């Protein structure tokens, strides 16, 4: 298939004339282009029956001819209007505008208005939603070296907590977002956390330049974009020995990931997904403390789809990619996640982190 | 003084009902309540009459009461419908809504729409803008703390790049990034820019793994978030002895830069702003390498309004803050940029930022 034509089947099926597609990662999704445009105007712009067009602000135009997808392209120079410049560069005649509600400004819906007339609008949203719910191979190879980057990170914030010597949470946070810049990593996918002992149980925490508890356990959640798709990754390890109680926690989350991985195949239903670990954890009696979902999808973003949550009754298929990120947080006591993102594949599903899940002590 | 009474002022006079202020930024600066909801449901709302409200997520209802004037909170639940919660809130009576055309997306504008009826949606944006557009007192003194951390970054980065020995741009950056975030500055500005040689003239060039290129300038564009507002500052050095005929240029590039501090106050225009640089550098040969605007507003956010562009004849005032950076670019030989960030004094203007401009070796 192709998803330009995909998009343009829509357009036909739905009497759309063209679309606007303003969203970045959307953009970067459908034609390879990493662009942020801030207060200035761009547009991919894919008809019924007529080569796509891309309008992106002037100085932008030609690292847009590069990373070039048979798409036409202009720009327009800060001081003409962009609409104008847009409506005299679509050859007739728009009555129908496919835009992402959730992104599409008023003020650029508006200025479509002004020069187009009035203009049905509809919401493209949900198909790019369903096109990147299944990851095509070059996705899944793009998200796998996020994921060693999260795997490295792991092997550096262990190591330096190891280290103590008065070490504190936001220490660990910045020498693994060193390390991960100095890679040429360009951001971490959402803020690293290092949360030592019962403060990992407050899933609302973050971390602060607090030491780390000795004999208690920390918790590692973090993730890289790498070539504008996600990681998303946890582990909980003890700095010096555990005591016999947040060890046991430990076992309970880690059995449960761990039950719902060997789950994970095509034909399951996320709700069965989330009841795997759900139920041994609710079962061992810690159920009252596991109170946000097992997983979410990840891709270009750190939270898409599919939900795997216990209303969604979704059957899982072969190239979705979602978290599996069981959770055991006991308010001042002990707080344990151990998140991996996987894929499904044809047969099951495969892991984009490989970090030991056990606990570990340092 | 009272934003919220500026706005209310604003409603009455052109007789709408209601707000629904969506941009984060826009409601720190209103509120002093750092909120970002992503794609959940936060909105400032004010009326012609009567007590303001603030709706925002349940996750976030508690410390949008701490932390914040002392207005009217509620949230929801992702349990209930958004909008449903906000015209529960709402007794009487709406007939428009003033919104942020540059931020509220189609989505909450058919939210909004749905419970209230087909409702008349007026722009707030441009008033928020020349609110911002003019700085108070302590407004200046948060960027002034900005201004210093940038000055910072200058120090700590140019000693890393003097250390030799095989350090690339992303050396310099992460470490940059690495003080920043240990000394409370967890946000850049905007991506920190270290480019070395020729790779300085390139618009749109990013620290990439690339050893420091001996003899050949090096460029430094860096700028920090740190109590709501922001700085932006660019230096460009010598690394060892440059070939001055690229060092010519940084004599000019640094001329310019100062020309326009020294000719900045109340009373000129942005153009005649832009002239003074623009011309002291056609009038050294390298006209067509000017690129791009002499500078941009800055405040809450690095590129807001006044545009220092030709185009603009806008008459500066008094307490306008927006940046300065000169530069030169000639591509496949040197790029040099040399930039400051002000604000407009009652006669004259002061500099954010204080680093020597003088072009340095090391
Ligand atoms: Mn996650
Ligand atoms: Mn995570
Ligand atoms: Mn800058
Ligand atoms: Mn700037």
């Amino acid at each position: 298939m192709s998803k330009i034509e995909r998009i343009s089947a829509f357009l036909n099926d739905k009497e759309v004339d063209m679309t606007f597609i303003t969203n970045p990662t959307t953009l970067n999704y459908l034609t390879g282009l990493a662009i942020d445009p801030h207060e200035r105007i761009a547009g991919l712009m894919i008809f019924r029956d007529s080569t796509p067009m891309l309008f992106t602000p002037a100085l932008e135009v030609e690292k847009a001819k590069e990373h070039t997808s048979g798409l036409d392209i202009f720009g327009y120079e800060d001081s003409q209007n962009p609409w104008e410049v847009v409506k005299n560069h679509v050859k007739s005649d728009v009555k129908s505008i496919a835009v992402e509600f959730s992104d599409i400004p008023l003020a650029k819906t508006e200025g479509l208005k002004a020069q187009f007339g009035d203009i049905n609008f509809v919401n493209l949203t949900p198909l790019i939603e369903r096109m990147r719910l299944i990851k095509s191979a070059d996705e899944i190879e793009k998200m796998k070296v996020a994921g060693d980057f999260a795997d490295k990170c792991f092997e550096i914030g262990f190591a330096t907590a190891a280290e103590r010597n008065g070490v504190t949470e936001s220490d660990i946070v910045a020498k693994i977002e060193y390390e991960m810049k100095r890679m040429g990593v360009p951001q971490m996918s959402f803020d690293t956390l290092v949360l030592s002992g019962a403060r990992a149980a407050n899933p609302h925490g973050a971390p602060e330049n607090v030491e780390i508890q000795e004999n208690k356990l920390l918790l590692f959640d973090l993730g890289v974009m790498s070539g504008g798709y996600a990681s998303d990754a946890t582990r909980t390890i003890a700095i010096g020995q555990p005591n016999d109680f947040d060890a046991e926690i430990h076992k309970i989350v880690k059995e449960a990931q761990q039950a719902a991985m060997d789950f994970i195949k095509p034909g399951v239903t996320a709700h069965e997904v989330d009841a795997v670990a759900r139920d041994l954890i609710t079962k061992a009696g810690y159920g009252e403390y596991f109170n946000h979902s097992l997983g979410h999808g990840i891709g270009m973003d750190v939270h898409e789809y599919p939900s795997i949550v216990a209303g969604n009754d979704l059957v899982i298929q072969e190239g979705m990619c979602f978290s599996n990120e069981p959770g055991i947080y006991i308010p001042g006591k002990v707080g344990v996640r151990i998140e991996d993102c996987l894929y499904v594949t044809e047969n099951g599903c495969e892991s984009f982190t490989h970090t030991d899940h056990d606990l570990l002590i340092f």
